[PDB]
């Protein structure tokens, strides 16, 4: 089997990407933020709490004829934003561009922390990164992909992400027309529950290529690329009147700017970002400073591909039993 469903922008700055979900019978369609970076498939639904729902669609498992009560189970998961969410458990049929899964743990929330509740187009997150992490307790449980693995043509999903634009979720197939050139695959360790894998390097703009390590994580649930201080600093040296700004959480610079472009290696490949992609506006409305798209990792703990990063590539998630990432220009 195969699934192919479109993935939209928010808003006009790509802050996050939705894609809509069937779940239960008859389908209830919830548009989710698929997160490559956690592991919990949870929803808005009838049960959280009332003055926490603001817009959202909401899961009913009392209206889904394939909604089972997982018994005594319950979530509760905290983001690197600082948001959060906990809830009990249902079981459901799931279905996302056409490929199905039955029994699919589907966490239906009752509490959910402001920054949900103030986003009213996200209706919950899909989550993608390796089940060793879901939240899920006593009894963890499998995400989506996990689930359909076995049944996919091959145990892969793939996401391709538009700038300014919808894009693509892929699984169980790789489309061999959205993308240029070869796919370069690269190794990936498991050991902390993500996609976690090391480039090569980087350049600035035209700038000569740096050959360094950087180990990070492929995370779509994240807006932005965090890396170390150095490379942070070497790209915003090049924007004049760039600077970080402790009050406002980052490097600001000039909205009058035209900023550089910024590659990065995937193996001996180069994946580059369009300085465009690395604009994210005004701090505040009317304001002419704007946020930069590349950011530091120090105190994070770790470097972050988000979707700044994952939108200029074609990317290959690949669940065989050694996984490994793909990386393609498009």
């Amino acid at each position: 089997s195969t699934g192919s469903a479109t993935t939209t922008p928010i808003d006009s700055l790509d802050d996050a990407y939705i894609t809509p979900v069937q779940i239960g019978t008859p389908a209830q369609t919830l548009n989710l933020d698929f997160d490559t970076g956690s592991s919990d498939l949870w929803v808005f639904s009838s049960e959280t709490t009332a003055s926490e729902v603001d817009g959202q669609t909401i899961y009913t498992p009392s209206k889904s004829t394939t909604a089972k009560l997982l018994s005594g189970a319950t979530w509760s998961i905290s983001y690197g934003d600082g948001s959060s969410s906990s809830g009990d458990v249902y079981t459901d049929t799931v279905s996302v561009g056409g490929l199905t899964v039955t029994g699919q743990a589907v966490e239906s929330a009752k509490k959910v922390s402001s920054s949900f509740t103030e986003d009213s187009t996200i209706d919950g997150l899909l989550g993608l990164a390796f089940s060793t992490l879901n939240t899920v307790s006593p009894t963890q449980q499998k995400t989506f992909f996990d689930n359909a693995k076995a049944s996919l043509d091959s145990p892969v999903f793939t996401a391709d992400l538009g700038y300014h634009a919808p894009g693509t979720y892929n699984f169980g197939f790789i489309d061999t027309t959205a993308y240029t050139g070869s796919i370069t695959y690269t190794a990936v360790s498991t050991k902390q529950g993500f996609w976690e894998w090391t480039s090569t390097g980087y350049a600035v703009g035209s700038g000569t290529f740096k050959s360094t390590s950087i180990d990070g994580i492929a995370d779509t649930g994240t807006t932005l690329l965090y890396l170390p201080a150095t490379v942070v600093s070497a790209y915003w040296a090049q924007v004049s009147g760039a600077k970080s700004s402790s009050s406002v959480g980052g490097y600001v610079f000039p909205c009058s700017a035209t900023l550089p472009s910024f590659t990065f290696g995937v193996g001996s490949a180069r994946i580059v970002i369009p300085g465009d992609y690395i604009d994210f506006g005004p701090i505040s409305t009317g304001s002419s400073s704007c946020f930069g798209g590349i950011q530091s990792s120090a105190g994070i703990g770790i470097n972050i591909f988000g979707d700044v990063a994952l939108k200029a590539a074609f990317v290959v998630f690949n669940g065989a039993t050694t996984p490994t990432l793909g990386f393609a220009s498009k």
